[PDB]
């Protein structure tokens, strides 16, 4: 029994699936706590680990990386769920440990491994409250090298009239993603600010969990992978397009929801975006 998560339908991915665009050959690096490659519903092409104590990227001792990955590429078969890009080449770049945290050096190292290894799209469902020249260095270089870089905007909510979008999501070169529910309302925890680009489903997102399980989670970490997936579908239909063009498309065919400070350019529509 294969269940199609609401979010995958909400961003109109199945329309592209029916046409034959499912992300084939598009490499997507999931920079997270690793991905359980043994999960029947995910096919992991490769990766690397930068957590000195957890050298196996195919071992997810946290569960977060696996869930994010499921939303990106859960296989289209007879079981579990269905990712936004079920045919994408899933790369596990493990930079976060068992408890969920990592050092910036580990994270940066992973971003750099992805650039070095020709990733097409990088997904970062993580953010820090403070930045660094080396972090900005890493993301700016990825984009300059053709990579589409996507990141969760953060779960800080609202604070006066100030931005709560964390890094690397804050940098202009990075696609900052907010979380909306099934009724398109902004999640109360979703970070706000002028750096917000788009919104995607982020509440009660059903996905893959370590040890052949499935569970729902809420957070902008669940939102970012939908847009990361969206990029893969667009790239599968238009392999010749640059990351700039892909981004433009995602941002210019959205469904406006409210003020950009809280919803960015709005909810993404991959059917419109893929042209
Ligand atoms: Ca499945
Ligand atoms: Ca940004």
């Amino acid at each position: 029994a294969q269940s199609v998560p609401y979010g995958v339908s909400q961003i109109k991915a199945p329309a592209l699936h029916s046409q034959g665009y499912t992300g084939s050959n598009v490499k997507v690096a999931v920079i997270d706590s690793g991905i359980d490659s043994s999960h029947p519903d995910l096919k992991v092409a490769g990766g690397a680990s930068f957590v000195p104590s957890e050298t196996n990227p195919f071992q997810d001792n946290n569960s977060h990386g696996t869930h994010v990955a499921g939303t990106v590429a859960a296989l289209d078969n007879s079981i579990g769920v269905l990712g936004v890009a079920p045919s994408a080449s899933l790369y596990a770049v493990k930079v976060l440990g068992a408890d969920g945290s990592g050092q910036y050096s580990w994270i940066i190292n992973g971003i750099e491994w992805a650039i070095a290894n020709n990733m097409d799209v990088i997904n970062m469902s993580l953010g820090g409250p403070s930045g660094s020249a080396a972090l900005k260095a890493a993301v700016d270089k990825a984009v300059a090298s053709g990579v589409v870089v996507v990141a969760a905007a953060g779960n800080e909510g609202t604070s006066g009239s100030s931005s709560t979008v964390g890094y690397p999501a804050k940098y202009p070169s990075v696609i900052a993603v907010g979380a909306v529910d099934s009724s398109n309302q902004r999640a109360s925890f979703s970070s706000v600010g002028p750096e917000l680009d788009v919104m995607a489903p982020g509440v009660s997102i059903c996905s893959t969990l370590p040890g052949n399980k499935y569970g729902a989670y809420s957070g902008t970490s669940m939102a970012s992978p939908h847009v990361a997936g969206a990029a893969a579908l667009i790239l599968s239909k238009h392999p010749n397009w640059t990351n700039t063009q892909v981004r433009s498309s995602l941002e210019n065919t959205t469904t406006y929801l409210g003020d950009s400070f809280y919803y960015g350019k709005g909810l993404i529509n991959v059917q419109a975006a893929a042209q």
